[PDB]
């Protein structure tokens, strides 16, 4: 029998290839079944992929992962875990080093005769943060720029290195991805503006998979990355091992995704108002819940 | 708009009210809302009321929070905390001091000519807790005894003390709520074994209250406690401040109810099948949320 793993379009295939494949053979190695990549030209592609089966398991970002889980029967169960200890990373603004485009002020003046590169719609660092922080929160548009564009990191990075569009989101794991495919093309670009921390990226499976295939799975996950052999592998990938990991690492990402949605109705009390406050309500308890929670052992069998 | 707030049977109506009623009045007072006791005769009226929307907020254990979860539309907001600092409390087996028994393996033997006072079979330190680590794990079951009833926790002590029933079930809290209610029978009481950690009992409300209502109970839980009488009352209950909590912490009594669902199957040839499948697919999950909770950090929240 034969696996699907999909791999978000961060990047061109050409340049995700070298990072995934030997990290895909060796999980062909250990468990003993076929495991093939899984490509799409957008994030959508994988999500639909998995609500149709024809993905088993998939790197997703904390966005993508939440849609799975709420459309595509998916379920948290690894978190990565930048190999350098970041506790996590960050979504940008990008724009040329000749651009005179410095900071928001000068983008949010100048926005009708810019052109834009907005990220992969359901892209964490790409489309959501950028769309809170940056356009929401400034009640300005995307629709505003004189040409926008829903792109991925890779294709967004080098558009502005190449001054081919004015500026773009793009996040700080990619920009170093950006400094192994293309150097001279990073050596261009400058940050304007910077996010929140970010959690890491999920590890999500589809959960009507065997409960062998789970294990498997699982247990392949856990303990990947205690050999030299695997530990390179992982940092090409940027990576230290896996983490451990469930839906609740997905919360913040659901509020920020209703936080955003709340500015937009108010700009639009609404019944509307109150269903967003009632979740906002019930996530505020789940954050207090894991902050107080003491320790967590077996119960001895 | 009136509330209603469920209190398990642990001990008596007369022996709860001293405890129960400032801290209901107080509540009334603070959430500028009427707040009405409701208590049945079984931990079962509490979870049966709150399903049917009678009981808006309660006081449960672990394993009947966890019915209210699945039964009841309920939801873990808070979690009670010892005044002594104690991480959680114990389930005991008691006998009377006058017993020769006094362990496991005197008990096993004579169990024959013994009377045994199990719990209310929602009770997590009266009934589930016993069920696994003496009954389940020893390879017998309460019907094994000369004679079997189920009772609240201060029925059974007292009926101990009285040497009305050989053994029983309970737990060092509804024992030290003895000491205070019935000091003469608590020294008549000796344990003769005590279960690992059980953690402490939550505070559930039912989900379908509205999101305002929700709201004041969950500011008046986290913020009880401040003044030299809240901490009065607090006392009396034995409890210091509440804190924060959700449906996680209740994981550890899910495993080991199914640990004993587990257990009781093999000892009830397709049908045992069927089951222990659809049991161990439940534990593999519950491990696996388990482990996730350990490898959490300083938990992410959203800058607004």
């Amino acid at each position: 029998k034969a696996l699907n793993f999909g791999i978000i379009s961060t990047e061109s295939q050409q340049n995700l290839k070298p990072q995934w494949t030997p990290f895909l053979q060796d999980m062909e190695k250990k468990l003993g079944v076929k495991v093939n990549a899984f490509f799409a030209p957008d994030y959508a592609g994988i999500i639909q992929g998995m609500r149709f089966n024809k993905v088993d398991i998939a790197w997703y970002g904390n966005l993508s992962a939440m849609e799975a889980v709420d459309r595509a029967n998916g379920q948290v169960f690894a978190q990565t875990v930048a190999a350098d200890g970041s506790p996590g990373y960050w979504s940008v603004l990008i724009v040329n080093k000749d651009s005179p485009i410095n900071n928001l002020n000068d983008l949010l003046a100048k926005r009708k005769d810019l052109t834009f590169g907005n990220g992969d719609p359901n892209s964490t660092s790409g489309f959501l943060v950028p769309g809170y922080y940056v356009f929401a929160k400034n009640n300005i548009s995307a629709s505003d720029f004189k040409r926008t564009v829903n792109a991925g990191h890779e294709t967004n990075a080098l558009a502005v290195a190449n001054k081919q569009v004015d500026v773009a989101t793009n996040n700080t794991e990619n920009l170093d991805k950006l400094k192994t495919s293309a150097p001279e093309k990073l050596k261009e670009l400058k940050v304007i503006w910077k996010s929140p921390l970010i959690p890491g990226d999920p590890i999500v499976w589809r959960k009507n998979l065997s409960e062998t295939t789970k294990d498997k799975i699982y247990d392949f996950f856990m303990n990947y990355g205690k050999t030299p052999e695997e530990k390179a592998v992982l940092e090409r990938l940027g990576w230290a091992p896996f983490r451990a990991s469930s839906d609740l690492q997905l919360v913040p990402i659901r509020q920020l995704a209703l936080f955003k949605e709340m500015q937009s109705v108010k700009d639009n009390k609404l019944a509307k108002t109150t269903a967003i406050q009632a979740q906002l309500d019930d996530l505020d308890r789940l954050n207090n819940a894991l902050s107080a929670m003491s320790s967590v052992s077996k119960a001895v069998q």
